[PDB]
């Protein structure tokens, strides 16, 4: 049967093999809603190739590559099957891969969608947590594709474009942590502090009025209502980078603060995504629970696993679809608001272009 | 019948007076906790009398003074009132205000409350969400009380010390907001934006781990749940002052940059906030409300009513109390973890003062 529904899962992506670092690189500096640079099309090469050896390096440390694309495969794989049988009226379903720095490039996969004839298609950011610069560029770069290319969509769209508070992600997080702390002593258990760490902004974004930390804020006090605050938490930034003030505490200056404090026993959790990369691989993993915790006299720190392949996670992206699509809904009451000091025109018409959909 | 249970009502307070500015001043500004001065007792007074006449001046243009203490009385006085019926094996339930810069001080709150000879104390702050500035400088006072004055207490002292997400706060935050919606035109209702409008910290005291902005978030997020997502939102940060670099954005900008961009209809919620203080009758009321909006042009900008004396606050506050004591709880699990940052060698020995006390 021709596939009727199409979800586009949208993320940044990340270089599969060493080879794709420069070019995952350039394209990401070449994204104007994602920075503005001076003589930006002579600049983005350069810096790309600049950072390309170190990038590279940092992906030989876990392996050699980004598992974005393995886990978003099978958890879409597991999102179309539940989808099937509890939305006949939709089916059949299909997911799209859109990453935005990465093939398949988010203008593949809607030239692909488009090519299959589907009737609706649904841009479902795979960030639950809103912020311009990720799903904010991803649907930006929609709406740009249909622009440049002169013509209207066949499809009639619509997105899922964020979702921070989700039952389903919530009790995934929430089981992954209780799965993390039966892993640590018994004896420590009721001591460990948890760490939930999501990656930074730069103050200049957050002070424009990106709603991420805010989102972010919601998803960690969903996850530790439903553990009863069983143990104390922080909310705390990672992957801060340059010297431009950013928003903190940093998750590695915490790590050490806490063990200088005599909390030696520490659960960090990935908050802000869904699957493995190179901020939980690595930085998370190698630079602070390898290196910065043994440095810092750690007793015992440990990390909740990634969503991943969890069966629960997939329900919650079917179900989430399954909702957006019996609600009707265009997009999020919060995507009508743009940023009180946001300075990219794209910004509005992306707006428009899905709050004036044909239903 | 004599007393057995004394709620202290931890609040920071304000001037009731133009006379009592000075001396508010003159506290705030010897309090360690919330700040470090050189020759701090020296620049201490001096600051203090050199801002007196430009905070007399906002004071005046509100009707004279702070309502702080009307508000918290009353408060007080419904909440003890439920007690006794509610809880009868604590009753005689009696209210004390313990404000942290004006009369009644919160030590000499205590020494009332020592004097009457209560079996039960609580220390119940009226901060919803915990910053270390605010209720911790309060809790922070009390262990001092009893340090500087060489005795152990003669009551089982046991904290209340955050609240951000009580299902009856968020009842009554999403109450005001609806009463407040309905008094915008009806052709502008969709229309209209809620900024919830936060104190707002400097970086250097977000950077050291302050739980506040996530718990503000949550609060947030809390009460749009229960609205619905009915109009779009963005928390927002008032009150900066000076030159150093604090957590944006701020309140004033944000509503002159939605003008800009089109958003002319805009109601202000005092998230952090349970009555009416000199942040909302003279902040938001005067210099955004009055005479900021009207030169950028606002449709219609309004603030939702400060919880004050809503029965159901008082009925929150009750319920709070009653849960506390039932659980015999004697803080909640999030004060048993500092600042992974913290510089202040006295919040560990107040954090123990609470979790050590005797059931
Ligand atoms: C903070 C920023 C997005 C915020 C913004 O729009 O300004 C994020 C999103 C993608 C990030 C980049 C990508 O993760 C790729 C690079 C990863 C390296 O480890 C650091 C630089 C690096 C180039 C990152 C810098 C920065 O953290 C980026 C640009
Ligand atoms: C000033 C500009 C940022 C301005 C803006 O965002 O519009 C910054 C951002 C990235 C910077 C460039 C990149 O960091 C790459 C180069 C780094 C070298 O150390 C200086 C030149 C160099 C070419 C930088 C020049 C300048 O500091 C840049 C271009
Ligand atoms: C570290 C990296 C490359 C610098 C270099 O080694 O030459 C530089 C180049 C472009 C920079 C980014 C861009 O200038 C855009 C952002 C500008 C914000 O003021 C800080 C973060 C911000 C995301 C920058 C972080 C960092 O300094 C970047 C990513
Ligand atoms: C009781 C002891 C010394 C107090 C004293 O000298 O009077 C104090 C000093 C440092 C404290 C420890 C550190 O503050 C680190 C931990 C903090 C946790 O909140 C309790 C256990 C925890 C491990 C503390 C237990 C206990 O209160 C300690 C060990
Ligand atoms: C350096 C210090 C802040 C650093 C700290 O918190 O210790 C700041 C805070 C308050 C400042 C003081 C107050 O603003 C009052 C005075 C204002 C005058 O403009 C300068 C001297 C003056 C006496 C200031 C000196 C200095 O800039 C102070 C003392
Ligand atoms: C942000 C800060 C607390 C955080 C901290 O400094 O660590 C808050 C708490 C009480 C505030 C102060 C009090 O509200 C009293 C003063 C009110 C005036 O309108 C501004 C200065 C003024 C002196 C305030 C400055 C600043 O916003 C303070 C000091
Ligand atoms: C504005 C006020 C008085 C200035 C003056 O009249 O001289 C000054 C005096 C002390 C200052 C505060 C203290 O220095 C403590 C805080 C220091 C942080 O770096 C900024 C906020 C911070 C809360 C300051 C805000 C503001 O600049 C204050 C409150
Ligand atoms: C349709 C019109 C411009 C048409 C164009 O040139 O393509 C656009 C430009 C500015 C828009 C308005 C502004 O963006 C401000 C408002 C934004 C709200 O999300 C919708 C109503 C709202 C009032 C918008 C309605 C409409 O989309 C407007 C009026
Ligand atoms: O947690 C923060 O530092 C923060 C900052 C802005 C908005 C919401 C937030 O939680
Ligand atoms: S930057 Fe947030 S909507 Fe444009
Ligand atoms: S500053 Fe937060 S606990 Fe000390």
């Amino acid at each position: 049967r021709k596939p009727k529904t199409g979800i586009l899962m949208l993320n940044m992506g990340g270089p599969e093999t060493l080879g794709d670092v420069h070019d995952f690189l350039l394209r990401l500096f070449l994204d104007r809603d994602l920075m503005t640079l001076p003589i930006q099309n002579k600049l983005a090469p350069f810096i790309a190739k600049r950072l390309t050896p170190k990038i590279q390096e940092q992906y030989r440390r876990i392996g050699g590559g980004s598992p974005i694309k393995i886990w978003t495969s099978k958890q879409g794989e597991g999102m179309v099957k539940l989808l099937d049988e509890l939305s006949p009226n939709t089916a059949p379903h299909k997911y799209y891969i859109g990453f935005r720095y990465v093939h398949p490039l988010t203008e593949e996969a809607i030239e692909e969608m488009e090519r299959d004839g589907l009737e609706r298609a649904i841009a479902f950011t795979q960030y639950p947590q809103y912020s311009c610069s990720t799903t904010g560029s991803s649907l930006n770069a929609i709406y740009r594709y249909y622009n440049q290319v002169g013509r209207k969509p066949t499809m009639k769209w619509s997105t899922i474009d964020r979702w921070p508070t989700h039952h389903l992600l919530i009790q995934c997080f929430a089981d992954h942590i209780l799965k993390e702390l039966d892993h640590f002593p018994l004896e420590k258990r009721s001591e460990v502090v948890i760490l939930f760490s999501a990656h930074s902004l730069p103050m200049s974004v957050v002070n424009r009025g990106d709603p991420y930390p805010q989102e972010v804020s919601a998803t960690v006090q969903k996850v530790m209502e439903r553990l009863e605050y069983c143990n104390p938490y922080r909310l705390v930034w990672q992957s801060k980078v340059g010297p431009m003030p950013w928003l903190g505490p940093q998750t590695d200056e915490s790590i050490k603060g806490l063990c200088e404090r005599g909390r030696k026993n520490i659960l960090l959790v990935p908050i802000a995504f869904t699957s493995d990369h190179i901020e939980t691989l690595y930085e998370l993993d190698i630079e602070y629970s390898q290196v910065l915790a043994k440095e810092c006299g750690v007793e015992n720190i440990r990390r909740a696993e990634s969503l991943n392949g969890n069966p629960l996670f997939s329900k919650a992206l079917a179900d989430l679809v399954h909702s957006h699509i019996q609600s009707n809904e265009l997009c999020s009451k919060q995507l009508t608001l743009s940023c009180p000091l946001c300075v990219n025109p794209v910004c509005r018409e992306t707006k428009s272009f899905f709050t004036s959909q044909q239903l």
